[PDB]
C-alpha cells in the first residue's frame, strides 16, 4: 500500500531522536540522511546542521542555494524515506 520493499521507512518522531553529535539524521525532500560522519566536512559548518538536526531541513537547505556538487555529495548519506503518515497531505 505505497510501500516499496526497497525502501526502509522512518517515522519523524524517530528521526527527531538523532539530533546529537553521536548521531545526526536529517530530512531532505522526504528523504532521511545520516550526516554523522559528514558533520566535520560540511563547508557551512557543524552548527547550522546541529541546529536543524532531527528535523526536515529542506527549506533551509534550498535557501542557502547548495551547488550541484553539494547535492551529489548528499547521496552517500541517504538511509531511507520518511514514513508516508508523516508526509505533507498536499
Ligand atoms: C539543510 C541543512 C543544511 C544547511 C543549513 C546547510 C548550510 C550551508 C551553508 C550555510 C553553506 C555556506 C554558504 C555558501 O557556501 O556560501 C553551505 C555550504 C555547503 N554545504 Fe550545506 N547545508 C546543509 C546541508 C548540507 C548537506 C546534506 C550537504 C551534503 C552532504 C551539504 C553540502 C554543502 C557543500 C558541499 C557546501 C559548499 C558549497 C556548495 O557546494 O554548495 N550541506 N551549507
Ligand atoms: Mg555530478
Amino acid at each position: 500500500q505505497g510501500s516499496d520493499p526497497a525502501v526502509t521507512y522512518y517515522r519523524l518522531e524517530e528521526v527527531a531522536k538523532h539530533n546529537t553529535s553521536e548521531s545526526t539524521w536529517m530530512v531532505l525532500h522526504g528523504r532521511v540522511y545520516d550526516l554523522t560522519r559528514f558533520l566535520s566536512e560540511h563547508p557551512g559548518g557543524e552548527e547550522v546542521l546541529r541546529e536543524q538536526a532531527g528535523a526536515d531541513a529542506t527549506e533551509s537547505f534550498e535557501d542557502v542555494g547548495h551547488s550541484p556538487d553539494a547535492r551529489e555529495m548528499s547521496k552517500q548519506y541517504y538511509i531511507g524515506d520518511v514514513h508516508p503518515n508523516d508526509l505533507k497531505p498536499k
